[PDB]
């Protein structure tokens, strides 16, 4: 299924390319032909056309293809440089997290923790669902993106809904949901 193959694509492109003999470039790109070869080690019926269809149909915009190169746009667990188009349109964004982080966030802002980018979403439901990944005490922070930009932070379009930024200062958090 698309769900099973996309799950393997995401694992290879974000977390363990070397396991499949792929070496991502500094921006996380690998040869799409080599990704087909890697994926067919699990799912031999997969084709390059299929992988391209998965990219086109992915509801989050998880994947990006440029020429012969394919990458995950966000979510890597290894170091990657992500030079995505700037989001200049959003005025409000959302950050889903858990209540236990509020004390630290309220003093320090939203900080990069292991990855070098803070993850935001244009969609409140998406942020809520993403916060649920860290537990049941979910809170969603409303972020004044215009304020973020005015402070000189560039917000990049990493998916259809995901947005990335270096840091969210406390005074850009307008509310807690
Ligand atoms: N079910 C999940 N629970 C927790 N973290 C996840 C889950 N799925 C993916 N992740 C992590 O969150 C990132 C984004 O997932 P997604 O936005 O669904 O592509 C992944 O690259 C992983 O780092
Ligand atoms: N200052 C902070 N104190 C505590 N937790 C934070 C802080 N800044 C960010 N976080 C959390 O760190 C986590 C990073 O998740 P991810 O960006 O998916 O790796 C999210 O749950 C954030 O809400
Ligand atoms: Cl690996
Ligand atoms: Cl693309
Ligand atoms: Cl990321
Ligand atoms: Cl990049
Ligand atoms: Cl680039
Ligand atoms: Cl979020
Ligand atoms: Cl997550
Ligand atoms: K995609
Ligand atoms: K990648
Ligand atoms: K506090
Ligand atoms: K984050
Ligand atoms: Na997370």
């Amino acid at each position: 299924s698309r769900f099973k193959v996309s799950k393997l694509m995401a694992y290879i492109l974000r977390h363990s390319p070397w396991e499949f003999g792929l070496e991502p470039d500094e921006e996380g790109f690998v040869s799409i032909e080599e990704l087909v070869n890697a994926v067919r080690k699990v799912y031999p019926w997969v084709t390059e056309e299929y992988i391209r269809e998965i990219v086109e149909r992915d509801e989050k915009g998880r994947y990006e293809i440029r020429g012969n190169k394919i990458r995950a746009r966000y979510g890597h667990s290894y170091p990657v440089i992500l030079r995505h188009e700037e989001d200049k349109e959003s005025k409000v964004l959302y950050h889903g997290t858990v209540r236990r982080n509020l004390k630290g966030i309220m003093r320090e802002g939203i900080k990069p923790m292991k990855r070098q980018y803070v993850h935001l979403s244009i969609n409140y439901e998406d942020a809520y669902n993403t916060g649920m990944r860290h537990g049941e005490d979910v809170v969603v922070l409303i972020i004044d993106a215009e304020c973020l930009r005015n402070k000189g932070y560039k917000i990049l379009k990493a998916g259809k809904k995901v947005r990335i930024v270096k840091h969210v200062p406390v005074d850009c958090i307008s509310g807690i949901l």
